[PDB]
C-alpha cells in the first residue's frame, strides 16, 4: 500500500548503517507514524501476496493467554519455532500479559477484558490500554515485546487504535504486524457494536536489512492494488471464541509473492 | 514552536467533541508525532512563557524514584498539589517505576540504571525501554501516567528519545512534557559522552480543553521565536547527581504568559 511503500522509501532515502543484534546490517531511522483508515479496506499489502493464516492463528493464540506454541504446532505455523525451549515455551510473552499480567500483591489482570468493558461502558475514557512490556518479567521472555504498547480510542461511533512498536522489520514483519491489529480492531469493534476508525501505527527503530534490497526494490516497482475487504463469516458471543475459518478477504488480488531469507 | 502551533491548529480544524474523565469537554484527535532537533535549539515554548524552574526541579524528581510532593514544595513548585493527599503522596507513579519497577516475586528493578548501561554497552540495542505504565498497579496511583513509556535510540553518535504519551493536554501539559523529556536528553547525552539527536514526541488522545479556546486563539495569532540554548555548568558523577543550579538557559525571550484554569 501507499503509506508502506513511502516508508520503505524514506528508509532508503533516510536510513543510517545500524548493526544488528546479530550483525547483519540495516538501514534504520528512528521515529515514524502511519495511519490506515480501515474504512477504506482491510491494510493487507499487495505489492506482494501475503497470507492471513499465520496472522490469525498467532492473534488467537495471544487472546488465549497461553505462551506455549503446542497450539500453533498443531495448527502448521512456524514463526516461533526458532524462539521456544523443548516445552515449547516462550515465557510471560504477549499472550500472558494480555489475559494475566501479574502484580506484586499475586493478582492478575486481564487488560483485554478491561479493555473491552471500557469500550462497552466509558468510550471517552484516555486510559483504554494494553501493555505486553511488563519490566518485571522481561528477563523471562524469550523475545523483548516487538509490538510492545496499544491503545483504543472512541468516537463518532467508530473505534481507532495506534501501536507503538519498538523495532520493526520493514520488509519481512510490518505487513504481519499491520494485518494482525488490523484484525485485532475489526473484533474488537464488532464485539462492542462498534465501527471501525483507524489504526495507527508507530515505530522506534524501523529498518530495512541489507539483505532485503533486492525484494525492496521489487516491491517498489509494483503498484499497490485496491485494498481488500474482511469478511467474518459468524460472529461470536465472546472476543476469546473467535475461530480461524471465522475470517475471509475479498477482492485481494495482490502481485506476486516476494520471498527473502527469513529471520 | 512550530510543531507545536501546528498540532494546535490541528486540533481545532479536526477535533471532535468529546466529554472527558473531567466533565469539562475538549476537542479531541487520536495519533499524532512530533519531531524536535534538539542541535537546532532547547525546544521550549515561546508563544507564551513557560518556567523552566518547575520543569527542573520535576524531572530531577522524578529521579530520585520519589512520588512525594514534599520536595516539589522546597522549591515552590505546586503543580502536583491538586492531586497528592494530606502528606503529599501521589502513589507508585512516575519516579517508583522509573528507580524501583516491583516485580511479582518481591524484587525491584532500576529502569534509568538499566538504560544507562544499555547506552554505554550495547548503543544498538532496540530495546533501550522506561516504562512507567505499571499495570499491577494503576489503581494506587492518583492519576495515571501520561508519558507513559520512552524508547531511547543511538546513531552516529547522537542519542535520540521517543516518548508514548497517552492522553495530552496541549495547552498546559504539552509545554512541560517536551521540555522535560528534552531535559533527560542532554542530561543521558551528557552522562553517556554523546551529542544530543531528536526527541520524537508520540500521542494518544490529543486533545484541547472546551474551557482554553480563547487562550488557544491568543496563543496560535503569534509567531515562535527563536529556541533558547540550555547550558549545563557542570558534568555530575551520574545521571541522579543533577543540580537545580547546574541548569541554565540562554535566550528565552518569550510572549507575555496565557493564564488558563486546570481540570
Ligand atoms: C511481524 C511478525 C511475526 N514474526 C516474528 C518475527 C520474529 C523475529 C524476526 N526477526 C527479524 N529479523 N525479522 C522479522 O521480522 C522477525 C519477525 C514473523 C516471523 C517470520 C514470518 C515469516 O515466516 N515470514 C515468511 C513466511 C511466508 C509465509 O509462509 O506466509 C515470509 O516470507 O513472509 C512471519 C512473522
Ligand atoms: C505536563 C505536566 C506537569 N503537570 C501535571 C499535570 C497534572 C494534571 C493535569 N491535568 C490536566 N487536565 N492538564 C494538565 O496538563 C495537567 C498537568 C502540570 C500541571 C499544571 C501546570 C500549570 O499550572 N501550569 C501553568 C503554570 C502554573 C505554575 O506552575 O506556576 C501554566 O503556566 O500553564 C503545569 C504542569
Ligand atoms: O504529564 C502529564 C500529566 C497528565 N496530563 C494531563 C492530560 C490529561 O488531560 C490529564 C489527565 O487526564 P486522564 O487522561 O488521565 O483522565 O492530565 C498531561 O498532559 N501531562
Ligand atoms: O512483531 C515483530 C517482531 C519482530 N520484528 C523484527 C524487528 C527486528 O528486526 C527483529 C527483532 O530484533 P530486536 O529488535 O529485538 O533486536 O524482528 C518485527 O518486525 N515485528
Amino acid at each position: 500500500m501507499k503509506q508502506y511503500l513511502e516508508l520503505m522509501q524514506k528508509v532508503l532515502d533516510e536510513g543510517t548503517q545500524k548493526n544488528d543484534r546479530t550483525g547483519t546490517g540495516t538501514l534504520s531511522i528512528f521515529g515514524h507514524q502511519m495511519r490506515f483508515n480501515l474504512q477504506d479496506g482491510f491494510p493487507l499489502v499487495t505489492t506482494k501476496r501475503c497470507h492471513l493464516r499465520s496472522i490469525i492463528h498467532e492473534l488467537l493464540w495471544f487472546l488465549q493467554g497461553d505462551t506455549n506454541i503446542a497450539y500453533l504446532h498443531e495448527n502448521n505455523v512456524t514463526i516461533w519455532d526458532e524462539w521456544a525451549d523443548e516445552n515449547g515455551d516462550l515465557g510471560p510473552v504477549y499472550g500472558k500479559q494480555w489475559r494475566a499480567w501479574p502484580t506484586p500483591d499475586g493478582r492478575h489482570i486481564d487488560q483485554i477484558t478491561t479493555v473491552l468493558n471500557q469500550l462497552k461502558n466509558d468510550p471517552d475514557s484516555r486510559r483504554i490500554i494494553v501493555s505486553a512490556w511488563n519490566v518485571g518479567e522481561l528477563d523471562k521472555m524469550a523475545l523483548a515485546p516487538c509490538h510492545a504498547f496499544f491503545q483504543f480510542y472512541v468516537a463518532d461511533g467508530k473505534l481507532s487504535c495506534q501501536l507503538y512498536q519498538r523495532s520493526c522489520d520493514v520488509f519481512l514483519g510490518l505487513p504481519f504486524n499491520i494485518a494482525s491489529y488490523a484484525l485485532l480492531v475489526h473484533m474488537m469493534a464488532q464485539q462492542c457494536d462498534l465501527e471501525v476508525g483507524d489504526f495507527v501505527w508507530t515505530g522506534g527503530d524501523t529498518h530495512l536489512y541489507s539483505n532485503h534490497m533486492d525484494q525492496t526494490h521489487l516491491q517498489l516497482s509494483r503498484e499497490p492494488r485496491p485494498l481488500p475487504k474482511l469478511i467474518i463469516k459468524r460472529k461470536p458471543e465472546s472476543i476469546f471464541d473467535y475461530r480461524f475459518e471465522d475470517f475471509e478477504i475479498e477482492g485481494y488480488d495482490p502481485h506476486p509473492g516476494i520471498k527473502a531469507p527469513v529471520a
